[PDB]
């Protein structure tokens, strides 16, 4: 059973060299229409590995997006992938887990690998791998680099890899979800409903990237946006904070 996963992750997540080590020489090198592709086998799978573009988020609220983002995003929304491989610096969890918390909000099958163990040692800092698991609803894998260990753990956990747990991630304020729903049931059907409504969330948070995947939406969102501030002060601040609050708790318990 062949097997796509994507990996992705920040800038200087150790990305590079993880995708190097799990293909060794079985990759070849294009672009995107650079695009590194490799092959590597499990126990059960077939495995091509495709690499994305180090980026922090797959959007960007309140400036410009990059290149490399906006590859990363239409890659992931696109769903060539059957998973992803999110690469996490465990010393810098906080800036991390915004990306995971994207992939995760969309509903895109995950597994995580917690990476520089070493620096995060080195830093005084302690992962507890089960409690992030049980919060962020996928697997957490860390990638202990004696004698390649971490690469045989995530391996094996590709070979078990089933759906993440649907849990809750964010708690939004309930005039947000009932919003964002309503502007999710105008868009495109082809896009799931989780992703619908994730990207509502975008829209209404000021996303303006987010427009172009969401058709007719976009003629609603004024008369959403003004319903909502009669209701909470700034729309887009609830939904950023309510975000704010979701990964600092994860952060509070887990380091």
């Amino acid at each position: 059973k062949k097997l796509t996963i994507g990996l992705i992750g920040n800038p200087n997540s150790g990305k590079t060299t993880l995708f190097n080590q799990l293909t060794g020489s079985r990759q070849r090198v294009g672009n995107w229409a650079e695009r590194k592709e490799g092959q590597f086998s499990t126990t059960d799978h077939q495995v091509t590995l495709v690499d994305l573009p180090g980026t922090y988020s797959l959007t960007t609220i309140s400036s410009q997006t990059s290149l490399d983002e906006q590859i990363a995003c239409h890659y992931i929304l696109s769903g060539d992938a059957d998973l992803l491989i999110n690469v996490v610096d465990a010393s810098n969890l906080e800036r991390n887990l915004y990306l995971t918390l994207q992939l995760l909000e969309l509903g895109i099958p995950c597994i995580v690998a917690l990476n520089m163990l070493d620096i995060a040692e080195k830093q005084n800092i302690r992962i507890e791998i089960d409690a992030l698991s049980a919060r962020l609803g996928c697997p957490v894998i860390p990638l202990v680099a004696t004698r390649g260990r971490g690469i045989e753990a995530l391996k094996l956990a590709i070979d078990r890899y089933k759906a993440n747990e649907n849990v809750e991630l964010v708690h939004y304020a309930q005039p947000l979800l009932n919003e964002a729903d309503s502007l999710a049931k105008v868009m495109p059907s082809d896009i799931p409903l989780k992703q619908r409504r994730w990207l509502g969330l975008q829209m209404l948070e000021g996303d303006i990237y987010s427009r172009a995947y969401a058709g007719e939406a976009s003629q609603h969102l004024d008369a959403a946006l003004a319903r909502l501030r009669n209701e909470m002060d700034d729309p887009a601040l609830h939904i950023a904070d309510a975000r704010y609050q979701c990964i600092a708790a994860i952060c509070d318990v887990v380091s």
